[PDB]
């Protein structure tokens, strides 16, 4: 009965009804009968997009005039996740969207869940970049990011029999309606050859192998303003002319198509195995492809906004990049090749550039972590950037022997190059530091570590160099837009849904946290919240869970320092002790639903060996009609944005319960404190600032402490460890086979012992079993008393407002950046 | 300046251009802030793309609601050229469209020069197809076609100093505006893998190598009518899951991807390199994946279409033609796909297929009949081995039973060929057994095949062959490469009602000594003439007069057709002139000769007469005794852009292949239609097109057919005495005047008496001298420019029977038993 009707400023139900069925038909990538909910997603996006072009070319055309200092973010990862319900949030078109798709016979929501994620990340450190954009856009700033078009994400984690199993991502079999191809704007990238060096001392990389980088742009926009910015993502791709058509006539298929293979491989997967040369370089590849293609755009741009060709003295002053890890450390040696080689500047005045533009974000405690390369490799991959790095090490040992010759006996350790006689490498974290005018950390702590033990020497060099910028989430997406029932409550009691762009607001909360009534709507928007888990987690795991059960989640990366294992140790425990009991006993235990997710590396033994301890245990205790009615155990499989999504606006507690030390930060603590989840932790990363900010009344504390950890270990290889009964209980109860013919004395052995590689518990996981068993304890009993968990709740969503990424970005944008709002008019 | 406004109904100037600027702006694929002839193309494009979706989707409709029997013409390929002109011709928005585009700043020409030919054929036999789909359109017959989507085509040609180079074509590499994905038309087709036999006795192909097929749709519009069919093509595709990511993460990149790679070799080009093994494999492979998905997706539509079906109705709903032996597959792929997917018993199946599929053969040469190595056809595809056998079986058991007399013939007329050097299955045996109708492509070549190739199976089967003529779509060919003189047509005969009823042409004949028509037809080629020479600068770089006669030559480069014969003859011209005093020069006839056309890329002597005819020219031309009486001009990469350009402005097209060895000759019949008169062989179309124009309108010469194999032997006994004026020609080249390239290699292919790739086999120097007095018979009527102009427009006017429409008519009619069915 809706006509088609082409409006891309539909604003009203009837117009985006209209303009939706226009897409249906004269967008089609279907056959024109069917109108299914896929047909609809595409459709109700394509609607979607017609709005954000609009606003993407004003923003661009505003940006191109007011020639502001901009800042472009560099990211091996985002984690976009689907972009249906924040396109239509940040438009403020929720009603209107619902109701146009309601006379096309659609839920919003069936429609929402036909969405593939984006699969453009892996984790927080994607998930960060992810926030950034939105912050960035809502802010009204003059920031992009730039990212790689990955076409099959890390991977699709399915769980069988067997455990995990990785499939390739498909977000990009079909297509995306989102993005928007540019084919203006390629750019070459070379790989391999050698360096020609002319008469005039000049010098050009030449030769190897040059793939094409082709640009595609996911607009952002932001909440309450035109302001939409972009992802630029880079596709490799080889040239038609590329393809050698007498080898491929001659049978000779692989050979003939060998520059589109080595293209397409840029852009398969995220961090491809590089146990392997191939692989080592592969991941070196994809770093200098993103990295060259995005700043030969951004000199493009710079030029383009021209009024008059200009002064490379201003680029500095109209131009920022962020390096996001190390992983675009690149970027300082391609910056310096460009401007030298490309543009013909003296190396003094191309550093002088490149040193002012590019500013280093580390994210970890570990130096072992830090990426270093093979001098041999680099040579091979990128020689021109050999020879870039070799001046700027030698430039900067020099700068030490004029001026700091008290650290003449550190030059080895300080250098960007380690000449060890077995395995010379470039230390890129080093490169960063020396190159950045600016390197930060990510939470207080983690950037003091930086200053204070890592980078202590060049602290000395540089004194104002390191800065901290706490991480944070966006109120949008983990708030409003994924609990939008919660979020109008928290509108309805602060008399106001300026809280959106100004998180502290919340603080409003907490003079009503005793307040029966708004405890009751509380209560009421939390079981909504949980009966959409359950419901989500029966169609995706099979397995049906009580809602009116604690909902018990911890979801992250599988790691034995993230430490699943000692949750599900734990879980272990208390099913044996439910079993022991009579029935009248386990009528005063707290039913529980205990759900695990997360993915591990393919290779990382222990880790699937988790995985499949988590599904064995759960396979047990679920079908145990003589427990399941206290505890349910489900691993909720490929956790990704959208299940984030589901999971963190029904959850009631979260585990973030790694060893103490080891964590610089924790956004998705931070999602869970914002939407009312109370937390069971270790004094560690954002666990300390969560704390602070919520009071330690309303958060679940355990563990050994940071500075204990040493000592701990040290006790242990000793001979001095006590392990506490319940914790050898678990383990042998594992070990007793009732979990089936799975022998997990392999990964049992990881706690075994004094000492030695991959034993001794270096984790703690059996030392801090008993106070974590006893915080759990503590929970069961502050769950039982409802006003009182209700307020701590509150109190939780009530102190969030620190963790606002839009608090992040404004600090980056005022002490690394120097950058002001631009709002479109 | 102007406004986006969406409005896909468009139909005047300002709301075109509305459109327009809205598809520029909301179907981006470039920055935004320029709008160049090429965003203006692909904008453009989009805005007749929504009028041709509207129009799809209705005939789909109606035909879904009327069930009618449906054509699927399966082909290896399309020659689809530029969509731009036509689907604004068809829609008939011309002035519309022009208007339009002039309010955003440009011309129509310059912008339909920024499209792309769809790279999706080769020669004559995919541009045969491309008329058909037009026909079928414009019929209003319930028609498909199906193809495959290829990437890369053949090869884009490029001209170099060294001669020809092959570089992949691009069409696709940005994307194509006209076509539309279809994500749920997707089909499994299988390779290699074993037959499963069941415990009821029923077979299945399992294992091996599954590929994905999805569907992408070209609209194929009609003139005059909303009648929207399409050009179904498949794209070969594996699936994510597909892709090995412990082998990726490993390094072992190629492995990982390996089932992607064999996915796509299926699409990257037409016709693979096939002297090894793989690359016959990968030939099979094509061919099969067209069979299996088009026929997967034609049994999908005959159910949907059910109101309430009982297979007996399949014949009655659907015909398959196979374009050549290339979909032969169809028919095992039809037996199987019923047989064991529906579980219809073989005599039921068997029945369906027979009278479902139909064959069409193009060939004179029993050599170039497709055989494949038995090993092979049970490697790849072993259920249809099965399949062929039992076919087989069942053939040779007829003729046991019924045609007691042919059973010595037995071992040629079998389709499996059991030679125990080289054992075979031999297609067109395997087409001709199971096809209810075959037929030849024009009535000599027709009569050939009774006659001669398949007169056992004419015995067997008295009613099974036929004839159809082949034939162009006066649209492209007439009424949209040459507007003007088209205008010009329908003043004259008082009417346009000639672009569907082309036979109406006749009524120029009337008119063929009037001094006014005389003079608006030569106005007319002259428009064309200076267009084509502003062509020809701005492709070659070299300045060619107008003035001057415009000789063109175009087709494949082959020692068959003679394109050495030709570049002989000016060598001869170029030495004649060069020898003359001025006074002579000045009464010769001023010419510009244009060769085009693709060699095959191992074709040694092919490349080399590119070579020699670049190498001719570039002497030629910049010899300022001789340039103003004769320049030679290679033109590169011949498609149908080239074609469309050159058409027009042609005034005589050399059709000069060795006599017998031509079927057919559609480009011979566009020349015609366009006035452009011909010197010619007795042989393929030409022989229908002098009955037509009248044999007074025509350059003949040569040997005809009968006398080939006597001229032949009269070579190999000695007895061959060549023309002074071919040894003098040969011996210039031999000379050097062309530069350093040696020539002596290439030319010894006119030397000896016998022996492979020797003794001149294509009668070069036997015909040369017939052929340069044919020559010099076309300079004095050039001479006699009303004789000219009168025999140009008896050639447009006696052209009719050419007319794709007759042909599509003709098989709708006689084979199909397909009727119209107007979308309302
Ligand atoms: C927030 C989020 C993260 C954050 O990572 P952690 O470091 O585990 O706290 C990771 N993955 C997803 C899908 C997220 O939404
Ligand atoms: C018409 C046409 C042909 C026809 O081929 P013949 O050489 O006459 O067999 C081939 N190529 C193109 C581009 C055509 O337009």
């Amino acid at each position: 009965k809706i006509s088609a009707k082409a409006n891309p400023e539909a604003d009203d139900a009837t117009e985006i009804a209209g303009n939706i069925v226009y897409h249906a038909k004269y967008s089609p990538h279907f056959s024109p009968l069917k109108f299914g909910p896929e047909q609809a997603l595409y459709a109700t996006a394509e609607s979607l997009r017609d709005r954000l072009i609009q606003l993407w070319n004003e923003t661009y055309v505003h940006f191109n005039k007011v020639d502001p200092k901009q800042t472009y973010y560099l990211s091996m990862e985002y984690l976009q996740g689907r972009a249906l319900t924040n396109a239509i949030g940040n438009l403020n078109l929720q009603g209107p969207y619902a109701d146009a798709l309601r006379t096309l016979g659609y839920e919003l929501e069936e429609i929402a869940e036909q969405e593939k994620d984006a699969a453009l990340g892996n984790g927080g450190l994607g998930r960060l970049a992810s926030c950034f954009l939105d912050s960035m856009a809502t802010l009204n700033l003059p920031a992009w990011g730039y990212g790689l078009r990955y076409r099959h994400g890390l991977f699709k984690q399915i769980i069988t029999k067997k455990g995990q199993e990785e499939i390739p991502e498909d977000w990009l079999e079909k297509f995306s309606p989102w993005e928007i191809v540019r084919h203006d704007v390629v750019f070459p990238v070379r790989f391999f050859g050698k360096v020609q060096v002319n008469p005039d001392g000049s010098r050009k990389w030449v030769d190897g192998d040059v793939v094409q980088a082709l640009a595609y742009d996911v607009p952002i926009p932001g909440y309450g303003t035109k302001n939409t910015i972009s992802l630029r993502l880079w596709e490799a791709k080889a040239r038609a002319e590329d393809l050698d058509l007498f080898q491929f006539n001659e049978g000779e298929y692989e050979l003939a198509a060998q520059l589109h293979s080595r293209a397409q491989q840029i852009c398969t997967v995220l961090y491809p195995g590089d146990a392997t040369e191939n692989g080592k370089l592969l991941r070196l590849k994809q770093q200098f492809f993103l990295c060259s293609a995005s700043l030969q755009d951004i000199i493009s741009r710079f030029h383009e906004r021209s009024t008059t060709s200009r002064k490379w003295s201003e680029f500095p002053s109209k131009v920022a990049v962020q390096m996001n890890d190390t992983h675009p450390t690149l970027a300082i040696p391609e910056l310096m090749r460009l401007l030298m080689d490309d543009n013909g500047l003296g190396w003094d005045e191309a550093w002088d550039v490149t040193s002012k533009t590019v500013a280093y974000t580390n994210h970890t405690v570990l130096p072992e972590a830090l990426e270093k390369w093979s001098q041999s490799l680099m040579w091979k991959l990128l020689p021109r950037h050999m020879e870039i790095i070799e001046e700027i090490d030698k430039r900067f040992v020099q700068t030490i022997r004029d001026t700091r010759v008290d650290l003449e006996d550190k030059i080895s350790s300080l250098s960007i190059l380690d000449n060890n006689p077995q395995k010379p490498v470039v230390r890129m974290a080093n490169l960063c530091v020396v190159s950045s005018h600016t390197v930060n950390g990510v939470a207080q702590l983690h950037s003091d570590i930086l200053k204070a033990e890592l980078f202590a020497d060049y602290v000395s060099i540089w004194p104002n160099k390191f800065q901290n910028k706490t991480n944070g989430i966006t109120p949008r997406r983990w708030l409003r837009f994924c609990s939008p029932e919660l979020s109008d409550i928290i509108t309805k009691w602060l008399k106001t849904d300026k809280w959106i762009t100004d998180l502290d607001l919340l603080t409003g909360l907490r003079q009503f946290a005793d307040n029966e009534e708004l405890q009751s709507e509380w209560a009421s928007a939390k079981t909504a919240n949980k009966k959409r888990l359950a419901q989500y987690i029966e169609r995706v795991t099979g397995v049906s869970i009580d809602p009116t059960s604690l909902f018990d989640i911890q979801v992250k990366r599988i790691h034995e320092y993230k430490r699943q294992l000692m949750n599900i140790l734990g879980v272990v425990y208390r099913f044996k002790k439910l079993k022991e009991m009579k029935p009248e006993e386990r009528k005063k235990t707290v039913p529980r639903t205990v759900m695990i997710g997360g993915k591990a590396f393919a290779t990382y033994t222990n880790a699937k060996r988790i995985v499949k301890l988590v599904n064995d245990v759960g396979d047990v205790v679920n079908s145990d009609p003589e427990v399941n009615e206290y505890l349910k155990v489900v691993f909720v499989p490929n956790y990704n944005v959208t299940v984030a999504e589901m999971l963190i606006p029904g959850s009631e507690l979260s585990q973030h319960i790694s060893t103490a030390g080891m964590e610089a930060s924790g956004t998705s603590n931070m999602k869970f404190a914002l939407n009312g989840c109370l937390i069971i932790g270790t004094l560690d990363g954002a666990n300390v600032e969560i704390r602070e900010e919520v009071g330690e009344e309303n958060f679940f504390l355990f563990g050994a402490t940071a500075d204990q950890v040493p000592r701990l270990r040290k006790e242990r290889e000793d001979g001095l460890f006590k392990p506490d009964p319940r914790f050898e209980e678990a383990k042998q109860f594992v070990k007793s086979g009732v979990f089936g013919s799975y022998d997990y004395g392999p990964l049992l052995d990881s706690l075994e012992g004094n000492t030695g590689f991959g034993r001794g518990d270096y984790f703690l996981v059996g030392y801090d079993f008993p106070s974590y068993m006893d915080a759990q304890a503590k929970v069961d009993e502050a769950y039982k008393d409802r006003k009182g968990w209700l307020k701590m709740s509150i109190l939780s969503t009530a102190g969030s407002g620190k963790f606002s990424s839009d608090r992040t970005i404004a600090q980056y944008a005022k002490e690394i950046w120097n950058i002001e709002a631009c709002p479109v008019p």
